[PDB]
């Protein structure tokens, strides 16, 4: 389902990749993506899937994009342009200085200081949740680990019953990979009349959860809306339901077939913030876009406005421009090169809570299950889309070679 090649688009830049369904997905996502930077694909391509756009392929580009907000628009994010147009989340489809005050606002509910604040808690949830499983000798990891850890942190964090948390997974997960059940919009309507009700009776009766902060915090000088503080809860909740869940699955899989890797965490413990960056980079996950805000020659190509723009932050750590031998994990790399958590304006404001929940989880499951493997002819089979996932991750061991704490 190709959309007709638009005339200022030329034949020679067009690589139909289809970024919901890779043709290479079998081999895994990033593999599938990867193929966008084979010797015969130039820098810069235009797909005439999911209706037509733009794809940066090299990390120099797709930062370049993401530092020029001026060309490059927040407003229309997300591809298809339905999506984009229908994504009114804040601040990430603000540009700057709009954007400014919101995005200080949402970092008083999950930056830095309130992750140290909470490590305690996200401590005692990764150990309780594996020293149960522990002994059991074998998981579905995406179920019994990758799901409930950050959710369960999340959920406390925002002050939100977890008896609400499978009604919200299948929302998040309908706008990042779309299953055609419902459009980006209903799927966006149905999170915010779930909000909306909560947003009310947190202004009325304030807490110190992340929602009552947000609803009743300050911005430009003057109270915040009940719309843009629902706005703002809708990104948290993506955030919270859909990044760490699905980046931690790619992480184990990875660990459950490399043994090395698994010992070397385990008598060197100092390597895992490194070891967390590196895996970050090569099974990096998240891929929006941008909007032309004009006509604009890009590196030699013809820009028009209205132009939807893909940035996959998922590639330009797997650029070997960035990266020798990108697909190779190497714990100590020199210098672990990646736009995993984004560029420019927008830099993920989640990110520290992210690598805390990853740090977490990498030293207290290979303290207790250090080892393990993937179950017998399982295959394992993975899913793009603006943010790609694993969909079962089986995994299998021996108790005896297991260790409470
Ligand atoms: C491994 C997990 C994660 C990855 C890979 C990730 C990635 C990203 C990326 C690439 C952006 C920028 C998008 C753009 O430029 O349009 C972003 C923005 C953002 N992320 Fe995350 N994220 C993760 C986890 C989280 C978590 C756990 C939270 C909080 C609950 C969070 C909150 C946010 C917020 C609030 C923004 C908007 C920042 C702004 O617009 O100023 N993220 N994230």
């Amino acid at each position: 389902n190709l959309a007709p090649l638009p005339p200022h688009v030329p034949e020679h830049l067009v690589f139909d990749f289809d970024m919901y369904n890779p043709s290479n997905l079998s081999a895994g996502v990033q593999e599938a993506w990867a193929v966008l930077q084979e010797s015969n694909v130039p820098d810069l391509v235009w797909t005439r899937c999911n209706g037509g756009h733009w794809i940066a392929t090299r990390g120099q580009l797709i930062r370049e994009a993401y530092e020029d907000y001026r060309h490059f628009s927040s407003e229309c994010p997300f591809i298809p342009r339905e999506a984009g147009e229908a994504y009114d989340f804040i601040p990430t489809s603000m540009d700057p200085p709009e954007q400014r005050q919101f995005r200080a606002l949402a970092n008083q509910v999950v930056g830095m200081p309130v992750v140290d604040k909470l490590e305690n808690r996200i401590q005692e949830l990764a150990c309780s949740l594996i020293e149960s499983l522990r002994p059991q000798g074998q998981c579905n990891f995406t179920e019994d680990y990758a799901e409930p850890f950050p959710i369960r942190i999340f959920m406390l964090l925002a002050g939100l019953p977890e008896e609400d948390i499978p009604h919200l997974k299948y929302l998040t997960d309908q706008m990042t990979r779309p299953d055609g059940s419902m459009t980006f919009a209903e799927a966006k309507e149905a999170l915010y009349d779930y909000l909306i009700p909560i947003i009310e009776q947190r202004r009325q009766k304030p807490g110190t959860d992340a929602i009552s902060i947000v609803a009743n915090g300050q911005v430009n000088g003057r109270p915040i809306t009940s719309d843009e503080a629902k706005r703002m809860c809708g990104l948290l909740l993506v955030g919270g339901l859909d990044t760490v869940v699905n980046f931690l699955s790619f992480s184990m899989e990875f660990l459950a077939k490399s043994p090395e890797h698994r010992q070397e965490l385990i008598e060197r413990p100092e390597r895992i913030p490194a070891a967390c960056e590196e895996l970050l980079r090569r099974f990096s996950l998240v891929a929006d876009g941008r909007i032309l805000t004009s006509d604009y020659e890009f590196h030699g190509v013809q820009l028009k406005k209205g132009d939807q723009i893909l940035l996959p932050q998922m590639l330009s750590g797997l650029d070997e421009r960035e990266n020798a031998c990108p697909m190779h994990v190497d714990f100590s790399r020199q210098k672990v090169s990646h736009t995993t958590f984004g560029h420019g304006s927008h830099l993920c404001l989640g990110q520290h809570l992210a690598r805390r929940e990853i740090i977490v989880t990498l030293k207290e499951w290979l303290t207790r299950i250090p080892d393990f493997s993937i179950a017998p002819g399982a295959q394992i089979q993975h899913k793009s889309g603006i943010v790609s996932g694993v969909q079962a991750l089986p995994l299998v061991w021996d108790p005896a070679t297991t260790k409470a704490v």
